[PDB]
């Protein structure tokens, strides 16, 4: 994937509709069916702590980067094969843009 930066505000709803119900993004927010994203970009998968991951997601062992992230939320379960998150994937590339865009800043 090739991301390119797009609109925050956009990406923010976009993850307040698909993605809030198993994640949080601020420091300090709760792991719930999946694990915080603070600081997701430049750490490992499978490496946020009081996280119980699958095998399939800590063998990845993918640096978190704008373009892998992309790549994976367009079928997450293709990317990592075994995956329990249950998210069917963002097919449109101007969605995963605003949703990217998104996610670096409200993750810092
Ligand atoms: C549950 C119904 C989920 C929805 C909806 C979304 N995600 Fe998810 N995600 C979920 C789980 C259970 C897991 C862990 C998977 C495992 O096999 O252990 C994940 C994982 C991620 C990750 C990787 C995190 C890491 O530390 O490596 C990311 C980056 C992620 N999820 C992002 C994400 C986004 C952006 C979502 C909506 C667009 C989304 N997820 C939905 C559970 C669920
Ligand atoms: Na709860």
């Amino acid at each position: 994937a090739e991301f390119k930066a797009g609109s925050a505000k956009k990406g923010a709803t976009l993850f307040k509709t698909r993605c809030l119900q198993c994640h949080t993004v601020e420091k300090g927010g709760p792991h719930k069916v999946g694990p915080n994203l603070h600081g997701i970009f430049g750490r490992h998968s499978g490496q946020a702590e009081g996280y119980s991951y699958t095998d399939a997601n800590i063998k990845k062992n993918v640096l978190w980067d704008e373009n892998n992230m992309s790549e994976y939320l367009t079928n997450p379960k293709k990317y990592i094969p075994g995956t329990k998150m249950a998210f069917g994937g963002l097919k449109k590339e101007k969605d995963r843009n605003d949703l990217i865009t998104y996610l670096k800043k409200a993750t810092e």
